[PDB]
Formats: C-alpha cells, sequence, structure tokens
C-alpha cells in the first residue's frame, strides 16, 4: 500500500494542540471570574475535603454547587502545568451545573472522564491523528448516567496512543507526567485520570481496563480504583480501536481519593438509569449489606507470581498488609492461580491479537508511532512467517519472548472459537481452585512504583500482575499502602528477574530512582462480587492507611 | 468405516431397553405395594398444587415419582423419547432437602445435561461409551432444591435440528400425531411433558431447540438469557461459539410451573457453584404484576410465511390482550433477511462447520438432518461458487450458503461487532416505541418427520432471538381446526424455493395439533417475559389458571 505521508497526522496534532490551549484558557477565565465575585472562599478547607463529606454538605446546602466546581476547576487547571493531564475542557459543562438533579447521588460533584468516553460534541481521538475533528453525536451511556445523578463531567483525561500502553503519551496531545516525580510515568491508559486525581484535581474519576489500564494509573500516583467484572457497568457508547473482541474483557470503573468514594460512584452508577439505556447491563443493584460486613475473611495471597519478579518494596507492601490482616483478625492463606505464565501468553496475548494485530494496526496508516508505545507496532506488522520463524528461533534462549510473539500471529475463525473456550476453562479451573481453598476473596502485588518514562512500552511482562484478572473477568481493585523507603531502592542493584531476558533489564532500570513514590496492593475477588471486593478493599485501606476514614 | 457406529447402536440399544425394563419392574413393585393410591388423580394435578401436597405431607414423595415414572415408560411406547434412566434417582428420592421448593418433584432431562454415570451422546458415535463423571451445575442446584431427575430424553443428532432422530436411540414421535416431529433439539422432552409423562423439563436452545418442541406438543417453554443460568457441564458439539448465544431454560404444562422452576435455580446455591453466573435473584414483584403492558407484535416477520393456523393464533390473542386493556403497537425489528442470512448464519458457522464436522468422522448421518453434512463438506471456494450463481433465482439459498464459507479471525470480530451493534439497533427501536413486550408468531403445527432438516428457512421466528440473545418464552394458545388445515392450500410462501415448497407439504394434515404463540422481552427481564406468557396463557386457556 502507497506511502501517505505524516501531514495529515501533523495537521490534526496542532488543531487538537489548540483545543487544549482553549480549553485551559476558558478554564482559567472562568475560575478568575469566580474569584472576581467570591474572594470570600476558602480553596484549601474545600478540596482536603473527602468525598463523602463534600457531597453531603452539597445535599445539606452548606456548599453551593457553583463554590466546589470552580474550586476543583482552579486546582485542576494548577495540576495540569505540571502533569499535562488535560486535553479538552468540556464546554457545556456550565449548563448542566444548573441542571443537575438536586436528588442525585453525586449532586454537584466534579467528575473527570478519561478521553475514551463519548461526549457529545467532542472528540474521542485516543490519541489517534484518523480520530481528530470527530465529534461525538452524543454522550455515553455512563455519561449521561453521571449527569441523571446530579454529576458534573468537567474534563476529558490524556491516554496512550491507541490506549494499548500502560504509559501516557501520545502524538497529539503529548505526554502526561507522574505529579510525584517529572521523571516517571503515572501509569495507562487511564494516565490523565491517574495524574489529574493524584494531585488533588477531581475528586472522582472513570476509565477502562483491558489489561491493567485503571490500576495501573491508580497504583503510580498514589489513589485507589476498582475494575469491576467485564459487563456490571455499560461499555456502551466508548471509544476503541478494535471492535468485536470479547476473549479478554474490557471493562469500566471508577477512581478516587479513598476506597469510600468508589463504593459511593458504583452505588450511583448501578440504578435504573443504566439499566434502562443499555439492557445488556444485568440489573445488579449495588449490595449495601455486603460491602457495609465486618466478619473476618478468608484471604488467600501470594508474594509473586513467578513470572514478574516483584521490586523489594512491592513484596514488603504485601507482606506487610498480610501481617497486619491476620492481626486484624483474618485467616491468610498462601494461594496462586494455577498455569499464569499460560494466561499470559497464549490466553491474554492471543486473546487480543487474534487477527495478528491486523485491525490494531489499522489505526496507525498514515500517523506517527509515538516512542511510548515501544516496537510493539514494528512488530506486529511483521508477516505471519516471520513471527514464526522469529519465534522459533528465540524459543531456546528467551523462552517468553517466544510464545509472546507467536500469539500475535493471525488465525482462523477455527482457532479462535478453541481460544475462547480455553478461556472458558481456564476461569472454571481457578474458580474450582478458589473453592477448593474456600477463600473469600485475594490479595495480590501490585506493580510499583512508579517506570521511568518511556519504559512501560519496552517491558510487557509486568501486565502479569493485572491482564490476569481482565483474562479470568474477576472484579480486582488497586489501594495505596506504603511509600518507597532507602533501603527498598538499593536492594534494587540486587533485582535479577525470574528469566534475565531484555523485559527484565529494562524493568530493573526502571524502578531505580523512586524513593518516596507509592507503592500499592492489588485486592481480587469472584465475578459479580465487586461488593465483597470494596469491602475488602476499605479493610486493607484501615490497616494500612486509616486517615482515609 | 463403518464398524464404530454399528456397535455404538447396538450398545446405546441394550442400555436403553435395560433402562426400560428396570423402570417396569420398579414401577410394578410400586403398584402392588401400593394399589390404594390414586395414580389418576395425581397426573392431572398442576404442578404448583402437587408440590404443595408434597410439602403439606398429604402425598408421599414415593407416590409421586413411580406415579409419574409409570406415565413415562408407558408414553415411551408410542412416542420413543426415553433415551436412559438415570438409576441414582430413587436413593436420591430418599434424600431430597425438606426445605427445597422443589421438594420429591420428578424432574425429566435433555441428553446434553450431564449424569454421573451416564453419556451425553447426543446421538454420535464418538460420545458413547464415554460417560459423565460429574453432575453439571443446573442438575446439582435441583437436587439440592429437592428436585429428583429422573430420565435422560432422546435428540436429533449433533442437536443441531429442529426434528428429533439419531442412529443410536432412533426416531422420537409427537404424542398427538405418530407422523409427526415432536420438533427439536428438546424433542424428546416435548414428547415426554407434552403427553403427560413429566411435570418439569430442561431443554437448551441456539435456534429453538425449547421453543419448538415446546409449541408441536403443546407445552411452555421458556429459553433465558443466555448467561441467566448456568451451562457449566452441558454437553455439545462445538465449544467457544459465544456470537449465537446458546440458552438452557425449563419446559412444562403451565407457565406457573417455569416461574416455579427458575425460582428454584436462581437461588444461593446456583451463583455459589457458578460465580461466572450474574446473582440476579428471581424478582416476584415483577412477574406477579398486572399493571397494563405496551405489548409489540407483529403476524409475520416477511421471511418465512405464517400458516393460517399461526396467524388466527397471533390475531386472536392481540384481540383479547386489547379486550384486557393491553395497548398493542405494530413493531417489525429491522432486516430480518440480514440478520438470518449474513449474522445467525454466519454466527453459527464462522468456521464453516468444521468443528461441527468432526463428530461426523465414520459415523451416520440420520435423514432427518437432511443435506445439511453434505453441504457443510463442501470446499469453500465452491460453496461460494454456487453462492453467486444461485443468487438470481434463490436469494435465501444462496446468502445462506455464502455465511457457512470458513472465516480469518479478524473476520469474526467484524461480525460479531456486527451482531453487538443490530442488538443496539433493535433495542432502539424497543425505547423509540416504548415497548414493555413483543408478541411473535411461533412456527407450527408440527412439520411432518424428516422435513425440519430441509425447511431450514423457517427457524426464522426463533434464531433472531438468540442473536439479539432476549429472552423469548412460547405458549401454547390454540388448536389446529380443520378449516385453518384446509386453507394450507393457498399457502406459497415469499420466495417460492425449496424450503417454501418443504414447508408448504409438512405443516399439511394438522387437525387438532396444537399451535403456540412466542414471547419476547428486553435482555435479563425473564421474570417480564413470564408475566406476559402468564396472561396469554390465562386469556387464551383460562382452565389453566
Amino acid at each position: 500500500e502507497l506511502e501517505t505521508g505524516r501531514q495529515k497526522a501533523r495537521g490534526a496534532a496542532t488543531r487538537a494542540r489548540q483545543k487544549q490551549r482553549a480549553s485551559l484558557e476558558t478554564m482559567d477565565k472562568a475560575v478568575q471570574r469566580f474569584r472576581l465575585q467570591n474572594p470570600d472562599l476558602d480553596s484549601e478547607a474545600l478540596l482536603t475535603l473527602p468525598l463523602l463529606q463534600l457531597v453531603q454538605k452539597l445535599q445539606s446546602g452548606e456548599l453551593s454547587p457553583e463554590a466546589v466546581f470552580f474550586t476543583y476547576l482552579g486546582k485542576a487547571w494548577e495540576v495540569n502545568k505540571g502533569t499535562n493531564c488535560v486535553t479538552s475542557y468540556l464546554t457545556d459543562c456550565e449548563t448542566q451545573l444548573s441542571q443537575a438533579p438536586r436528588q442525585g447521588l453525586l449532586y454537584g460533584v466534579p467528575v473527570s472522564l478519561k478521553e475514551c468516553f463519548s461526549y457529545k460534541g467532542h472528540d474521542s481521538t485516543l490519541g489517534l491523528s484518523l480520530n481528530e475533528g470527530m465529534p461525538s453525536e452524543s454522550d455515553c451511556v455512563v455519561v449521561q448516567v453521571l449527569k441523571l445523578q446530579g454529576a458534573v463531567p468537567f474534563v476529558h483525561t490524556n491516554v496512550p496512543q491507541s490506549m494499548l500502553s500502560f504509559d501516557c503519551s501520545n502524538p497529539l496531545f503529548g505526554q502526561t507526567m507522574n505529579p510525584w516525580k517529572s521523571s516517571k510515568s503515572p501509569g495507562g491508559s487511564s494516565g490523565g485520570e491517574g495524574a489529574l486525581i493524584g494531585s488533588g484535581g477531581s475528586p472522582l474519576g472513570l476509565g477502562t481496563d483491558i489489561g491493567g489500564s485503571i490500576r495501573f494509573p491508580s497504583a503510580f500516583c498514589g489513589i485507589c480504583g476498582l475494575k469491576p467484572t467485564g459487563n456490571r457497568l455499560s461499555k456502551s457508547g466508548l471509544k476503541g480501536c478494535v471492535y468485536g473482541q470479547t476473549a479478554v474483557q474490557l471493562s469500566l470503573g471508577p477512581m478516587a481519593r479513598d476506597v469510600e468514594s468508589l463504593a459511593l460512584c458504583l452505588k450511583a452508577l448501578l440504578c435504573e438509569h443504566l439499566f434502562t439505556l443499555d439492557p445488556t447491563v444485568p440489573p445488579l443493584p449495588f449490595r449495601e449489606e455486603v460491602y457495609r460486613s465486618s466478619r473476618p475473611l478468608r484471604v488467600g495471597y501470594y508474594e509473586t507470581d513467578n513470572y514478574t519478579m516483584p521490586s523489594p518494596a512491592m513484596r514488603r507492601a504485601l507482606i506487610e498488609t498480610k501481617q497486619r490482616l491476620e492481626a486484624a483478625g483474618h485467616t491468610l492463606i498462601p494461594f496462586l492461580p494455577n498455569n499464569i505464565p499460560y494466561a499470559l501468553e497464549v490466553l491474554s496475548a492471543g486473546g487480543l491479537f487474534s487477527d495478528g494485530g491486523r485491525s490494531f494496526l489499522q489505526n496507525f496508516k498514515g500517523d506517527f508511532v509515538d516512542p511510548c508505545l515501544g516496537d510493539l507496532i514494528l512488530i506486529l506488522r511483521l508477516p505471519s512467517w516471520f513471527k514464526r520463524l522469529l519465534s522459533l528461533l528465540l524459543k531456546p534462549l528467551f523462552p517468553r519472548l517466544a510464545a509472546f510473539l507467536n500469539s500475535m500471529r493471525p488465525r482462523s475463525a477455527e482457532k479462535l472459537w478453541k481460544l475462547q473456550h480455553e478461556i472458558e476453562m481456564y476461569r472454571q479451573s481457578v474458580i474450582a481452585q478458589w473453592k477448593a481453598m474456600n477463600l473469600d476473596v485475594l490479595l495480590t502485588p501490585m506493580l510499583g512504583p512508579a517506570l521511568d518514562l518511556n519504559t512501560p512500552g519496552r517491558a510487557t511482562g509486568a501486565i502479569s500482575y493485572t491482564v490476569l484478572y481482565n483474562c479470568l473477568d474477576f472484579p480486582a481493585g488497586v489501594v495505596p499502602v506504603t511509600t518507597v523507603t532507602a533501603e527498598d531502592d538499593a536492594q534494587m542493584e540486587l533485582y535479577k528477574g525470574y528469566f534475565g531476558d531484555i523485559w527484565d533489564i529494562i524493568l530493573k532500570k526502571a524502578m531505580k530512582n523512586s524513593v518516596g513514590l507509592p507503592v500499592a496492593v492489588q485486592c481480587v475477588a469472584l465475578p459479580w462480587q465487586e461488593e465483597l471486593c470494596l469491602r475488602f478493599m476499605r479493610e486493607v485501606e484501615q490497616l494500612m492507611t486509616p486517615q482515609k476514614q
């Protein structure tokens, strides 16, 4: 196919960057006009309040919806100067401020949206040139339900190009940076949400997750998030670059400063509004008594998946939370899901690249390839025979690289059926394993601390803690527990990895210079048991960081 | 290479013979020891009253079990629907949980519902002599709810048919007319329940397998949303096909029995034993509701011309629904030919049926399957060649034959996304008209034996709602009058191809056969679908309530 150059892509970028500048300029001029009429307002007293108190003050009338909106809008503008997390300001959000239903459970709460969520008259670019100049006709289902619950969506946050990366850079809107350290990644693909919420710019945000896209940004930026069962929320109206892929399940969920906020958001979304607008979502209301329950829990755990070697901080975080849960009265049981290498190398990789990434590569024609994507584009473009040959060559010395590369080959519809059946069986397998040890819930090390910029796309193996539960389709949440100590960073010199392939070499360098950065833990429950998962997350939060309760 | 098949067929016939002999000796023992017991009053009792007398202790579980077992054995003589007698039942009978909602209730299972120590042959050789080492999930919950599964019921070969014959156990017959097919693939269940051999049964449905036998034999059936109930442990031909949703559901004499069955399944035990199933309890408030309904309806899908019996059945219920204060609204799903020919056909045969064909290595092809097997065996270049050669003459056959060609994984995604968009487009219409529920004709009456496999276009009324993945249920509303049967001489179809020809002959000579109607609701609204079925039953056959 004839080369079309980069001209159309270059023009798109400048247009996108302008829409970015104009958004920020409108925000600034809107908040300066508010402060010229309300100098009395205390910003810091407002901005430090937890979402639960904030929302109940909006209800009591002690705080006006205009006050909370323009303070957070101002905070958002300020944190954006150092992080670059906002791509667009939602123009007609001020008309929503006045229309907001007073009885709505999220009344007057400013909510941030990952760019993939479509908003009327706005681009969902995904960092992809061919998607710019393409305003959405409608608000997507979840946006509509947020609005109906009194919430105020106000910003689109940055993604990495295409969203198939856990970094946060794209040739259109640039690179998002971690609010704790300029050199570090905020995570991805919901990275903008991580940088914004993490630095106090938003009390609540929404992201998507297919391989760790909610949990990576949450852990890297020291906030918490929840990836629920795939079809617990409406996926309707969401921009993606590949459609009709059901093997590995894509899901969306809340990201917030504390877990109590997450359970509020989940309760707000799970209502008649959602179930009517998207009838394909099972009408499962938020089970309150399960979330509030204070019974002792049988908690499974592991210190390592025996695939990606945890950092000393990850290991330390896991053991510390494991020990404090035993002291709390919970029974802790060693548990490790069988055949993890299988789940990732053939089930996950194969489920995401069944077509050999052909449909995926369509979005990159005549476009730039952002450096934060690594060689993923270069590798996927190679012919099937070359992917096979290279895989066989690599198999003796580099086993991980071999199996991943082989699964990125196109197969028939027949072999897709086989694959989807094998995922169903593996799901049944881990559930059986789960029940035999009679677990309530599961505790997992969460990848951390934040990796250096432009490294995540070169260390794919690190998704082995997150993508496992998109494949299994289990509700999985992430909660911050500790920060990197000086002792933790020194031990990184004595980090070898389990395989010693080029992924481990890059990951060893990426986690250095990380003192004072946050490290999180992962909480996992059985499918449809997100209220159980939140209850467990609430416990973990209470024992590790009790300031948030 | 037919030695294996002849052996498998011989062995299966011995097991079926011994199954029936065990049954006979068991019922003769109980009848002689309990001669005082009134069997006739027992069998005509509606299931709701039957469990009520069982929970109160007015009737014993031993009483209801062997009374039904005797009837099952007797009706089997004219239908050939029982494939196997599940011997564990007699010990499980004594060990039934007293608190269970289905305590002492005998349940009949389709052969694909795997039961410990028994085969799920599906009419294939390669599955004979391979007993299940485990009860499937739904079978477990039934037992945990006090139910007693007693028999395995016959299916057409490979289960991809709405007839009911296989080389192992032979042909199943409609309990109303010997020359008629009982429908399929839950054909055994249709015949058994249809003549009072069982109060309750379980079937599967990929394209009408619950709704065809229920309509043909004159009983109630429900096809829920694919994943409302646990599919774990079910035997099938091809695994991993998710585009067109496979569903399982109850089959019984009245809709009240279906609701009681669904309430029993939608419990703690099902959700614990299969956590992949969304824990949606049975919403009593919805099923029991009596608010007027905005009812969508159509008399024809403009793809398969309904029989005069069908058309009358549709309008009559529509009329009584209007008379009962329900507002009736003309409604038709968009692009039905597109949904059948490219989506539904392509969904089931994305791989050209290669995986389906593997089960037929060295096996007999039952006449009831028609030309399906040799048509699939054709190479894709030749499937394509015939496709656009037949295109000018018979578009239906041409568009089906093309959709039975192998695709790449890339092409499946494209097709899966088209199914997701179509599902959203039909919902968009549904909301635009503000519908509660949808009324649909149900292909009937029963077709003659060996013609369902030669009239593939007749799946139109059923398969569409597997493609949409909507809860759909049938309720018998009328019977074929000689007047209706006479008008079948004027039936032409919309295309006049062989599918229209075979169907014209097959539906003839049907006086006295049951005609049903179809109730459709939105995904996960099974209890609303049952509420509608309850209404349709009450207005058309008030004696059932």
